[PDB]
């Protein structure tokens, strides 16, 4: 069991709110992160969210997935993970001075492909893959999570934006989102940055008129990565590849 | 459940075998290590060891403990973990040119104290803590395990008692060397072993290196005449680390501190600077 008794965890600095609950830095046999429902009387929806989140985190033991360590129910609903030193891939690419060699951009893509390949193998659909949810622990190891701290529409597949079918999230919607991460790495830019109304992107991507401008990839982006990227961004859901095939293509091409 | 179906794991280069199986580099959703029992006809003792090892690894989720990922039963008994890039603390200190600043030696000791404090909180006794079992993943994060490769061969054809002699004896507490108790391993035997790791970090040397009769070390440590020479600690070893070291190396089992107290001391020690 992964339930942590009461009176063991210390809660330190409040980092931010996210998904459901607030994240804190904390102390429990070393540094930890603590996501805590800051509500006196939880609703059933809140309780169920917490159980669903623990339910999935429990199933993960992989170096590229944020390390779940346990949970607590009293005094508040709380999920405990490893603390990560550094900042998100989003921060490095679009909020900072930082410079990546093409070797490291390929490696980030590969570590991300491993973690996503692992999740999909255990029937877990992320639903919100994006560079802000890819953490660079010690600026060296990718850690996938849902860190919380609008936003997500750039990584939304057409079918997801449209919302035609009850809950449109699929392995392939995750694949599309990974495609958009590859765009970020190989261009250094968020897609649709030439278009200035958020409402148009939503209409045009869902309509199928707008997709990322693949001309803006770098001169030294390998040609196979470019082809892959475009295989992931296919507008029809079922033309997209699977992560075993994606992982194999990025590990083949990174050998060279 | 953490059972991995057959025909998913790929086994690559053989890293080393010892008494509890053979470790390989492997592929399963990325790099992994694979400990595989390379025995034609396992005994009940061997089968039970495998179940006990999985049993305890299953209970661990902590950044300073080697990450268990799963196990397989067919075609062979196998435990799967994260692959670690780098080399053991033993390699860096006694088999290498590497130089650690005192900041990093204190940090290695602290990360090791966190992992051990975590294990003891879940009632897990390591039994074989030593610098060869403390891995420096990416030369930055301590990962405690039992890596312990005794030969480089496809299996270990010695006794466990030879294996311990070639390695483990320096980190054995007096009570453990004697074997006067029925099963002499305790939280405190682990504490003694951590004491000897602190000696390694703060001296850069294995203890008793001014002696070569391995048989004498066994008699004299167990007899209580010989303990590590604390004079050989560095000029810039903080005085509180030295005092802690000696509290861990107490010859009487129950005079030794507990890991909550050890960790609290090392985090205060590190606070200063
Ligand atoms: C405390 C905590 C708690 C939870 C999570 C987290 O990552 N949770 C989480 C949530 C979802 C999913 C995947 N989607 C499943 C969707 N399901 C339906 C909706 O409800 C959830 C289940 C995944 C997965 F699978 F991607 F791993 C992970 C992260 C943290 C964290 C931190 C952390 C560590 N150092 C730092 C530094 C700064 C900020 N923070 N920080
Ligand atoms: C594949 C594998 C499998 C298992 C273990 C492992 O470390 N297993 C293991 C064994 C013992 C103990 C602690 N002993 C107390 C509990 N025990 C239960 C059974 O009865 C009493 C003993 C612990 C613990 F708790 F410390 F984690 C862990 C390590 C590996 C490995 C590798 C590995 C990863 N990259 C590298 C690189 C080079 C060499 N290798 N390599």
């Amino acid at each position: 069991d992964w339930e942590i008794p009461d009176g063991q965890i210390t809660v330190g600095q409040r980092i931010g709110s996210g998904s459901f609950g607030t994240v804190y830095k904390g102390k429990w046999h070393g540094d930890v992160a603590v996501k805590m429902l800051n509500v006196t009387a939880p609703t059933p929806q809140q309780l169920q969210a917490f159980k669903n989140e623990v339910g999935v985190l429990r199933k993960t033991r992989h170096v590229n997935i944020l390390l779940f360590m346990g949970y607590s129910t009293k005094p508040q609903l709380a999920i405990v993970t490893q603390w990560c030193e550094g900042s998100s891939l989003y921060h490095h690419l679009h909020a900072s001075e930082t410079k990546f060699e093409m070797k490291k951009l390929i490696d980030i893509a590969r570590q991300t492909a491993r973690g996503m390949d692992y999740l999909h193998a255990k029937s877990i659909i992320h639903r919100d893959l994006k560079s802000n949810n890819i953490f660079l622990h010690e600026d060296n190891t990718v850690k996938i999570g849902d860190f919380g701290l609008s936003g997500s529409i750039l990584w939304m597949a057409p079918e997801v934006i449209r919302m035609q079918d009850s809950n449109p999230y699929s392995f392939q919607s995750d694949v599309y989102a990974f495609g958009i991460v590859l765009y970020e790495l190989m261009t250094g830019q968020l897609p649709y940055s030439n278009i200035n109304n958020r409402d148009q992107i939503i209409e045009m991507v869902g309509r199928g008129s707008l997709s990322p401008d693949l001309s803006k990839v770098r001169s030294n982006c390998p040609k196979r990565m470019k082809r892959l990227m475009a295989e992931c961004l296919k507008k029809k859901r079922d033309e997209r590849p699977s992560f075993p095939r994606i992982l194999a293509e990025i590990e083949e091409l990174a050998r060279e």
